[PDB]
């Protein structure tokens, strides 16, 4: 699907993200990472949306299912939108210290990173059998 290529570059970028090399920690307090992210996940929501009303229009007169798959899309969207509100806290609370050493931060970030990783496998797993059944 055009949707799930989509989401495969947000989650390219995601994994170099997380590795929080230096390039990366540049890149973040820049904005051009968060800036990446967004344009990322809002192609990936968009072809999404696209999607699912192709289906949605091909359909004849499973009404339960369409809130629940309207449901796992916003589940997939919040995952990504909560990566991306990560790393713009992140970008804030450095801002605000000084020059101190940013490590606790940074491993608080990874963490962070790695459960919306696992929540990303799982809801997109979910939305993508959903979406064969509705159709």
């Amino acid at each position: 699907q055009r949707w799930e290529l989509a989401l495969g570059r947000f989650w390219d970028y995601l994994r170099w993200v997380q590795t929080l090399s230096e390039q990366v920690q540049e890149e973040l307090l820049s904005s051009q990472v968060t800036q990446e992210l967004r344009a990322l996940m809002d192609e990936t929501m968009k072809e999404l949306k696209a999607y699912k009303s192709e289906l949605e229009e091909q359909l004849t007169p499973r009404a339960r299912l369409s809130k629940e798959l309207q449901a796992a899309q916003a589940r997939l969207g919040a995952d990504m939108e909560d990566v991306r509100g990560r790393l713009v806290q992140y970008r804030g609370e450095v801002q605000a210290m000084l020059g101190q050493s940013t490590e606790e931060l940074r491993v608080r970030l990874a963490s962070h990173l790695r459960k919306l990783r696992k929540r990303l496998l799982r809801d997109a797993d979910d939305l993508q059998k959903r979406l064969a059944v509705y159709q």
